[PDB]
């Protein structure tokens, strides 16, 4: 299992490892990584956009990550 916290840590850190179970769980709960629940309620940021913010070097592979599991939902392009 996964909330909007969890994840948010996990892109903190440039974790591809906690993100291992990610795909397959909102696969059974068929929830969105663009759901009301996966955004800061007040801004709207995503964990795409926590990841843009939680550069390290320039570089975090949470977001190639994060991409390939909006598009095996499709939830690709308005993520």
């Amino acid at each position: 299992l996964y909330d909007r916290r969890s994840i948010f840590d996990a892109v903190a850190q440039s974790n591809c490892q906690e993100l291992e179970s990610l795909l397959p769980f909102l696969q059974r709960s068929k929830k969105r990584l663009t759901d009301s629940e996966f955004k800061d309620p007040e801004t709207g940021k995503t964990c795409l956009l926590k990841a843009m913010l939680n550069l390290h070097n320039g570089q975090n592979d949470t977001i190639a990550l994060l991409l390939d599991v909006a598009r095996k939902t499709d939830s690709l392009k308005q993520f």
